[PDB]
């Protein structure tokens, strides 16, 4: 398991544009593509991001192109940020791709500010911050797949994903 198989598990693939669990047009393994309403914007999008007259189709390797390029955004956006990168740096490898998740997932100014949490975390409180992590809307909205990411931290194991 690493971050890449975790992702992919949490995030499904699919190479025609759908709506993700907000509603919002997506494609490939959870590529947001935009939070407008218009399809024709999304499609703009997409054909933008790939370099290509699609038509809201891509191929699996284009979906892992995009893929591999918004893990790298993920880790990026973590170590620029002055409150998630004091927490990654601290953390071990796999507590480290529970949070490259989260901010793949709600973006760094989202998981940012977790200030409670992120404490938490940095301190090695796990089961409080397993616990502080479940009062969010975040884990209300998708509660199966926050629980798998919650007892990541809590445990530092993969067990959530075998
Ligand atoms: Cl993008
Ligand atoms: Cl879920």
């Amino acid at each position: 398991m690493n971050i890449f198989e975790m992702l992919r598990i949490d995030e499904g693939l699919r190479l025609k544009i759908y709506k993700d669990t907000e509603g919002y047009y997506t494609i490939g393994i959870g590529h947001l593509l935009t939070k407008s309403p218009s399809l024709n914007a999304a499609k703009s999008e997409l054909d933008k991001a790939i370099g290509r007259n699609t038509n809201g189709v891509i191929t699996k390797d284009e979906a892992e192109k995009l893929f591999n390029q918004d893990v790298d955004a993920a880790v990026r956006g973590i170590l620029r940020n002055a409150k998630l990168k004091p927490v990654y740096d601290s953390l071990d490898a796999v507590r480290r791709a529970a949070l490259i998740n989260m901010v793949f997932q709600m973006g760094e100014t989202g998981v940012a500010g977790f200030t409670n949490s992120l404490r938490m975390l940095q301190q090695k409180r796990w089961d409080e911050a397993a616990v502080n992590l479940a009062k969010s809307r975040w884990y209300n909205q998708t509660p199966n797949r926050a629980k798998r990411v919650i007892t990541t931290f809590r445990t530092g194991t993969w067990d959530a994903y075998k």
